[PDB]
């Protein structure tokens, strides 16, 4: 017998300095913030671990 | 009075696996062996020296 305050929800920012919610819808409508030209990588354990 | 043997200058790799002599040429015509992407760097000094 009590009301309960509902408080909006926070949003976040992503590409072009431009507002959303969700990082998932973000991230395949605009993408990251900033840009590494690639990634190197290097793995180790057996040979069935690298195929 | 004495011989005077000579001996050839040998030569160096390029991209493409072909062959030359000057590696200024061969950079400018060719290009390396392994490629990279990025050369993200940070240098430190007063503001002169960063303009």
């Amino acid at each position: 017998m009590k009301e309960l305050i509902y408080i909006e929800e926070p949003s976040i920012l992503f590409a072009h300095g431009q507002k959303c919610t969700d990082p998932r819808d973000g991230l395949a409508l605009f993408g990251p913030l900033n840009q590494i030209y690639g990634i190197k990588s290097g793995v180790v354990g057996t040979q069935k671990g690298l195929q």
